[PDB]
């Protein structure tokens, strides 16, 4: 069973499907309207047929259903009907920051600062629940028509959670196992501070329209990160960005996770604590988009 609180009913009983927004491996996403309230929602639809593995989708719903924070996309339930699973969430009309910057070009430093503050608020909340997003990037940061910011797409987090559960189930007898082996099996080998690194990369992505080393073979990038002399990336254009932005990048991209600042600590950084960071900055961006 995918989730103990699934609605075993047709989502079209409650929603009018307005537009297919896209589709791919993850399934399809629709813009729909609540037939009673008139509110807009996003519906993510995925095939869910007998003997399919439910574990990843199970974990994705578990994450969404236990979040109640402005900067995490709101969850309105899931429907299982005729072997299709529909996950219902708050609608963000502008899509992702990647959808946006592919049209607008690079964001301003103030726009990036506001985005980073809102993402850090969401991350601090997730981490206080002992959740890890694990896929912070422009494509997974959504913007609604009011210029508000919501973290979404917990698919990678759910995949990891499901793999972690499978490796507990088949770990075997533990009595000869080294503690570090047990720790990797139960906890994964890293912690929530990976999200802070990913936010730093995302800030560069919003500034430059690509993450660092985007044109290097992915396996080479992985290898380079494991060398003892690996150097964190930087913003390319030194004069375009303030010292505060360069420092935000420096500290979020701290190589050692033992020394990398937490989300709460980062919320005190000059870049995201400065005045004038509000949704008007992103409404400006959406006006440029149109
Ligand atoms: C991550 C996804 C399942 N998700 N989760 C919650 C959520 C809330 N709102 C949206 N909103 C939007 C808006 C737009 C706008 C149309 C025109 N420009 C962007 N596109 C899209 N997507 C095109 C590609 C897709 F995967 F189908 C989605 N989603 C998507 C949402």
């Amino acid at each position: 069973v995918v989730d103990p609180d699934i609605f075993n009913r047709d989502p079209r009983d409650h929603y009018d499907l307005l537009q297919r927004l896209g589709g791919g491996t993850y399934g399809e996403v629709f813009k729909a309207r609540d037939k009673v309230s008139g509110d807009l929602v996003a519906l993510k639809m995925v095939k869910m047929e007998p003997d399919d593995d439910v574990s990843t989708l199970q974990k994705e719903i578990l994450i969404l259903k236990t979040c109640r924070h402005a900067n995490i996309v709101a969850y309105h339930g899931s429907y299982l009907w005729l072997q299709k699973l529909w996950i219902c969430m708050e609608f963000c009309g502008a899509g992702s920051l990647q959808d946006i910057y592919q049209v607008t070009g690079s964001l301003s430093e103030l726009q990036i600062s506001y985005v980073c503050r809102e993402v850090l608020q969401g991350l601090a909340y997730l981490h206080s629940q002992k959740k890890i997003h694990r896929d912070i990037k422009g494509a997974n940061i959504l913007i609604n028509d009011a210029g508000e910011v919501r973290l979404a797409d917990f698919g990678i987090s759910a995949q990891i959670g499901a793999e972690l559960a499978r490796r507990l189930e088949f770990i075997g007898t533990p009595y000869w196992m080294a503690p570090e082996v047990a720790a990797v099996a139960l906890k994964g080998g890293y912690n929530e501070l990976c999200d802070i690194w990913s936010l730093g990369i995302t800030a560069i992505e919003l500034a430059e329209l690509q993450p660092p080393l985007f044109d290097v073979h992915p396996l080479r990038v992985l290898f380079l990160m494991t060398k003892s002399g690996y150097q964190p990336p930087r913003l390319k254009e030194k004069g375009k960005w303030s010292a505060a932005f360069h420092n935000f990048i420096k500290v979020t991209l701290t190589k050692s996770p033992k020394k990398r600042p937490s989300a709460t600590k980062m919320l005190s950084h000059q870049l995201v604590s400065q005045p004038g960071l509000n949704r008007g900055l992103i409404l400006d961006l959406l006006d440029k988009l149109k």
